[PDB]
Protein backbone atom coordinates (compact mmCIF):
# COMPACT_ATOMS: atom_id res chain seq x y z
CA UNK A 1 0.00 0.00 0.00
CA UNK A 2 1.27 3.71 -0.88
CA UNK A 3 1.36 6.52 1.32
CA UNK A 4 -0.99 8.12 -0.83
CA UNK A 5 -3.50 5.40 -0.31
CA UNK A 6 -2.65 4.91 3.52
CA UNK A 7 -3.33 8.76 3.77
CA UNK A 8 -6.98 8.21 2.11
CA UNK A 9 -6.41 9.85 -1.17
CA UNK A 10 -6.30 13.38 -2.56
CA UNK A 11 -8.15 14.07 0.83
CA UNK A 12 -5.30 13.03 2.30
CA UNK A 13 -2.70 14.75 0.75
CA UNK A 14 -4.53 17.94 0.46
CA UNK A 15 -5.19 18.22 4.48
CA UNK A 16 -1.46 18.43 4.56
CA UNK A 17 -0.47 20.64 2.21
CA UNK A 18 -3.00 23.00 3.77
CA UNK A 19 -2.13 21.70 7.33
CA UNK A 20 1.36 23.11 6.76
CA UNK A 21 0.96 26.63 5.53
CA UNK A 22 -1.63 27.11 7.82
CA UNK A 23 0.89 26.45 11.04
CA UNK A 24 3.84 27.98 8.39
CA UNK A 25 1.48 31.25 8.24
CA UNK A 26 1.05 31.59 12.03
CA UNK A 27 4.08 30.31 13.83
CA UNK A 28 6.54 32.62 15.23
CA UNK A 29 9.87 31.02 15.00
CA UNK A 30 8.33 30.02 11.14
CA UNK A 31 7.78 33.72 10.09
CA UNK A 32 11.12 33.89 8.14
CA UNK A 33 10.40 30.66 6.32
CA UNK A 34 7.28 32.41 6.05
CA UNK A 35 7.87 36.00 4.67
CA UNK A 36 9.51 34.69 1.59
CA UNK A 37 6.04 33.31 0.43
CA UNK A 38 3.99 36.34 -1.48
CA UNK A 39 0.88 36.35 -0.23
CA UNK A 40 -1.67 35.34 -0.86
CA UNK A 41 -0.50 31.57 -0.48
CA UNK A 42 -3.45 30.27 -2.77
CA UNK A 43 -1.26 29.11 -6.10
CA UNK A 44 1.16 27.60 -3.47
CA UNK A 45 -0.95 25.36 -1.19
CA UNK A 46 -2.67 23.78 -4.77
CA UNK A 47 1.25 23.57 -6.26
CA UNK A 48 2.57 21.62 -3.31
CA UNK A 49 -0.77 19.56 -3.04
CA UNK A 50 0.16 18.43 -7.15
CA UNK A 51 3.58 17.93 -5.47
CA UNK A 52 2.60 15.73 -2.76
CA UNK A 53 -0.11 13.63 -4.81
CA UNK A 54 2.33 12.45 -7.29
CA UNK A 55 5.30 12.05 -4.29
CA UNK A 56 2.91 9.65 -2.40
CA UNK A 57 2.01 7.21 -5.33
CA UNK A 58 -1.12 8.89 -6.35
CA UNK A 59 -1.41 10.92 -9.57
CA UNK A 60 1.71 12.89 -10.69
CA UNK A 61 -0.20 16.23 -10.87
CA UNK A 62 3.01 18.33 -10.35
CA UNK A 63 4.78 16.50 -13.27
CA UNK A 64 1.71 16.48 -15.66
CA UNK A 65 0.75 20.14 -15.33
CA UNK A 66 4.72 21.36 -14.51
CA UNK A 67 7.04 19.18 -15.47
CA UNK A 68 9.67 17.07 -13.48
CA UNK A 69 10.28 18.36 -9.59
CA UNK A 70 14.26 18.64 -9.77
CA UNK A 71 13.35 20.77 -6.34
CA UNK A 72 16.68 21.32 -5.77
CA UNK A 73 16.82 23.32 -8.63
CA UNK A 74 13.64 25.04 -8.61
CA UNK A 75 15.22 26.21 -4.97
CA UNK A 76 18.03 27.60 -6.39
CA UNK A 77 16.46 31.20 -6.67
CA UNK A 78 16.43 31.51 -2.80
CA UNK A 79 18.62 31.51 -0.29
CA UNK A 80 18.08 28.61 2.11
CA UNK A 81 20.66 27.89 5.07
CA UNK A 82 20.26 25.31 7.79
CA UNK A 83 17.76 27.47 9.37
CA UNK A 84 15.53 27.75 7.08
CA UNK A 85 15.21 23.88 6.54
CA UNK A 86 15.06 23.70 10.04
CA UNK A 87 12.23 26.02 10.06
CA UNK A 88 10.73 24.01 7.17
CA UNK A 89 10.78 20.67 8.98
CA UNK A 90 9.40 21.52 12.53
CA UNK A 91 6.45 22.63 10.13
CA UNK A 92 6.05 19.70 8.03
CA UNK A 93 6.86 17.83 11.70
CA UNK A 94 3.79 19.87 13.62
CA UNK A 95 1.51 18.69 10.16
CA UNK A 96 2.90 14.94 10.11
CA UNK A 97 1.82 14.30 13.68
CA UNK A 98 -1.61 15.83 13.39
CA UNK A 99 -2.27 14.10 9.66
CA UNK A 100 -1.31 10.96 9.94
CA UNK A 101 -2.46 8.43 12.40
CA UNK A 102 0.02 5.44 11.31
CA UNK A 103 3.08 5.95 13.37
CA UNK A 104 5.39 3.84 10.94
CA UNK A 105 4.16 5.79 8.07
CA UNK A 106 4.62 9.20 9.96
CA UNK A 107 8.10 8.00 11.17
CA UNK A 108 9.37 6.94 7.50
CA UNK A 109 7.44 10.62 6.06
CA UNK A 110 9.16 12.84 8.76
CA UNK A 111 12.96 11.13 7.91
CA UNK A 112 12.07 11.26 3.85
CA UNK A 113 11.23 14.87 3.86
CA UNK A 114 13.91 15.66 6.92
CA UNK A 115 16.54 14.25 3.72
CA UNK A 116 14.71 16.48 1.05
CA UNK A 117 14.70 19.70 3.36
CA UNK A 118 18.78 19.32 3.59
CA UNK A 119 18.99 18.55 -0.03
CA UNK A 120 18.10 22.03 -0.96
CA UNK A 121 20.20 24.20 1.98
CA UNK A 122 22.13 26.27 -0.71
CA UNK A 123 24.20 28.42 1.44
CA UNK A 124 26.34 27.38 4.65
C1 LIG B 1 14.53 24.53 3.58
C2 LIG B 1 13.58 24.01 2.87
C3 LIG B 1 12.68 24.84 2.01
C4 LIG B 1 12.42 26.18 1.83
C5 LIG B 1 12.98 27.37 2.57
C6 LIG B 1 11.43 26.28 0.80
C7 LIG B 1 10.93 27.49 0.29
C8 LIG B 1 10.17 27.55 -0.85
C9 LIG B 1 9.70 28.73 -1.47
C10 LIG B 1 9.97 30.14 -0.95
C11 LIG B 1 9.00 28.40 -2.59
C12 LIG B 1 8.37 29.40 -3.54
C13 LIG B 1 6.87 29.17 -3.72
C14 LIG B 1 6.05 30.41 -3.99
O1 LIG B 1 5.86 31.34 -3.17
O2 LIG B 1 5.48 30.48 -5.09
C15 LIG B 1 9.01 27.01 -2.68
C16 LIG B 1 8.37 26.28 -3.67
C17 LIG B 1 8.24 24.92 -3.53
N1 LIG B 1 8.69 24.08 -2.57
FE1 LIG B 1 9.86 24.55 -1.17
N2 LIG B 1 11.15 25.06 0.39
C18 LIG B 1 11.85 24.15 1.03
C19 LIG B 1 11.81 22.76 0.98
C20 LIG B 1 10.92 22.02 0.22
C21 LIG B 1 10.71 20.63 0.29
C22 LIG B 1 11.44 19.68 1.23
C23 LIG B 1 9.77 20.35 -0.68
C24 LIG B 1 9.13 19.06 -1.05
C25 LIG B 1 9.28 17.96 -0.32
C26 LIG B 1 9.40 21.57 -1.29
C27 LIG B 1 8.51 21.70 -2.30
C28 LIG B 1 8.29 22.88 -2.93
C29 LIG B 1 7.46 22.93 -4.13
C30 LIG B 1 6.78 21.81 -4.87
C31 LIG B 1 7.43 24.20 -4.50
C32 LIG B 1 6.74 24.75 -5.74
C33 LIG B 1 7.85 24.84 -6.80
C34 LIG B 1 7.36 25.30 -8.18
O3 LIG B 1 6.21 25.72 -8.37
O4 LIG B 1 8.11 25.27 -9.18
N3 LIG B 1 10.11 22.55 -0.70
N4 LIG B 1 9.69 26.50 -1.57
Amino acid sequence: KTPYEILGGEAGALAIANRFYDIMATDEYAKPLYDMHPLPLDRIRQVFFEFLSGWLGGPDLFVAKHGHPMLRKRHMPFTIDQDLRDQWMYCMNKTLDLEVDNPLLREGLKQSFGQLASHMINQH
